[PDB]
């Protein structure tokens, strides 16, 4: 029939505030969601900026579309990070579109299948964090504060959920001595591992849990807490030290038994490419609504795969940004885990209608057999959490 | 007194592209810094306007504590590079500029000190053909008789007063090239690029320096077979060959041949210049002071190429703001070289700045006052008879 991209638009929904991208083939539409990145003004307008690229061009040659977008903004920031998470949900919805328009699940223009039924794994949250991650309620030398998180965690088990990860740092924190550099202090550190060592008895073994250090901290101290996790079998420890320079998550992985993972704020293949080379990590996980789209993180896990490094992709979107990565999690031999982190947030489940009923069941995720992503957002209810800058539509 | 930060408001002008200009208060007083042109200036706008709430309050003379501030309270939100980092250099500067008018010294003299007073400059010949993706306009490369053209601006550089000239040489869009997506360089494609180069060195001397960007668009076999043909011309440099990913390969280049590689501009903070040196990939360094991270970014970069006694050559393509500010870190490192113009096609790029003597630039230099920070000011005027229409609002 020879469809063509007509019109892109926009639209803001708060969530864990993410913006979605809607791209119209004349009656046709695909929805992508972007990661919640700096503010949502700017994703949007990087967004609508990319529109006169796509008008007129063919969906359902995505990945050629995305190289496209891309390479044209070499001079504009296309390597750096908000013109490519603003990149990744227009590529979503393009995938999103170019399966309906064929009629066909995305999986299955991702190379097929390799599993229809992807696990996942629940963020444990203390108190109340800001922007940069940091504990405005809560942190290490608090008080029922672990409490907090065990029973976080034994919900998280209870809703169905066998794999679990929580943070262990607190930079604004009473315990922390200099905000400037990355040491931990004696008391500071024992502290940690306390929190460490609650959860692991609570939940008992046999049960995958990752803690995450949010890249705060220097050489000596990642090493010396790295070790200290020994004894305790996480599933990882993620970015001990800041996301800057590889060769030091290579050097702490170098140094201790427990498994190392990041990703999370690492951008192109041609970045992983990198990070693979130096040898940096035993786990990776790349934001599909972040990194460049689903076509970009595919590439990512057949790089690792390459290495048997496992695929455990990071996420922090809505039902649809989820769906997106569970989609590439499905077309990747190498797949763990995608990650959850709304088991605090009620409404959820109501920003989308899915087939069988709820998106989540049993600590998985049921893909479908529907025409790709298989997914309907609910405007009245999206509306209804809509951000309240960025336009809704009209 | 305890100058606390009060307000912070931006502007999109339009210089080569739509620039956004930042201005900071601590009261009465207010430090300027312009913003790299970087996807819709409305982006950077909103970017920059998102990290007021960061700002406000703290003594905008620990300039450098501020960056990082704002640096790491993006971890989470693209701050790894790109448009966040541009953003961030417009404010940095700003503070970087009132920090000087309230300590009451030019800029340089908070940057260490100056090694020279007047920072010699570098003309594009290409400043009007420009695409938003670098692409030439309206035909590019061959043609009837562009040569002549390119002769003609090459010669009215010269006698403007400049002895640096920089130009282009790749057509991706041109007839000639057989493929868009690929990077490979056709036989015919390939003697029309030698063509222009031995035309513009023929007519201006050996004595005039000129470098040649390929902005970065070819593969490995290309890269190698264009760079051995630079050989003979004794260019100034020749700028990235390959794309802005992989450095491994734009490091094999270099490798290749005796023509001096130079890269820079599209790599953003300390942290992957550090990589860069590591892998021993450039003859000369050039990032954009407006676009990588601010001034002392800039400087920490220059100060990391000084140890393995590489040039350093920062890319400009903003207005006098920018430009200026890019000359005071040019002052306070010793492996100065060039900067770069890119406004001989815009006869208003003065008119925006009202500078201490008569035009900022003279004779391809630009001379330093003593005057604090920076030693400009924004004629507000010319500034917003070339404000821009779309959206970012004015200063109000
Ligand atoms: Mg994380
Ligand atoms: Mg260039």
């Amino acid at each position: 029939s020879a469809p063509r991209i007509t019109r892109v638009e926009t639209a803001a929904i708060r969530a864990v505030p993410s913006v979605l991208v809607r791209v119209w083939a004349g009656d046709e539409h695909g929805l992508g969601e972007c990661y919640p990145s700096a503010p949502a003004a700017g994703i949007h307008h990087i967004v609508m900026n990319m529109e006169e690229q796509l008008l007129g061009e063919d969906p359902r040659d995505v990945e050629r579309l995305y190289e496209k977008m891309r390479r044209w903004n070499i001079f504009t920031g296309g390597q750096a990070g908000a013109v490519i998470t603003a990149l990744s949900g227009i590529e979503t919805a393009l995938w999103d579109l170019a399966g309906k328009l064929q009629g066909v699940p995305v999986y299955r223009l991702l190379g097929g299948a390799f599993r229809r039924r992807v696990r996942l794994y629940a963020d444990c949250n203390a108190g109340t964090v800001d922007a940069a991650a940091h504990h405005i309620e809560g942190g290490l030398f608090e008080e029922g504060s672990n409490e907090e998180y065990i029973a976080v965690a034994r919900e998280a088990v209870e809703r169905g959920f066998d794999a679990i990860k929580l943070d262990v740092d607190d930079i604004t924190g009473p315990l922390h001595r200099d905000f400037w550099n990355g040491a931990i202090s004696p008391r500071e550190h024992e502290a940690m591992v306390a929190r460490v060592a609650a959860v692991r008895e609570a939940v008992g073994p046999e049960v995958e849990v990752a803690i995450d250090m949010h890249g705060r901290f220097d050489i000596p101290s990642s090493i010396r807490f790295a070790r200290a996790m020994e004894p305790f079998g996480l599933l990882w420890l993620e970015e001990p030290t800041p996301p800057e320079n590889l060769d030091a998550l290579a050097e702490v992985r170098r140094s201790t038994s427990t498994p190392i993972c990041a990703g999370e704020n690492v951008y192109t293949r041609f970045d992983f490419r990198e990070l693979f080379a130096k040898r940096a990590v035993d786990y990776v996980m790349p934001d599909v609504a972040k990194c460049g789209g689903l076509a970009e993180a595919k590439r990512i896990a057949n790089l690792a795969e390459l290495d048997y490094i496992p695929f455990a992709p990071h996420n922090v979107s809505s039902p649809v940004g989820t769906v997106a990565a569970a989609h590439v999690c499905a077309a990747v031999s190498n797949f763990a885990v995608l990650e959850w982190h709304a088991i605090d947030m009620p409404h959820w489940e109501d920003f989308v209608r899915y087939p069988g009923g709820p998106v989540i069941r049993e600590g998985h995720i049921e893909l479908t057999e529907e025409p790709g992503l298989g997914l309907e957002l609910d405007e009245e209810a999206a509306f209804e959490h809509r951000h309240e800058g960025v336009p809704f539509f009209g």
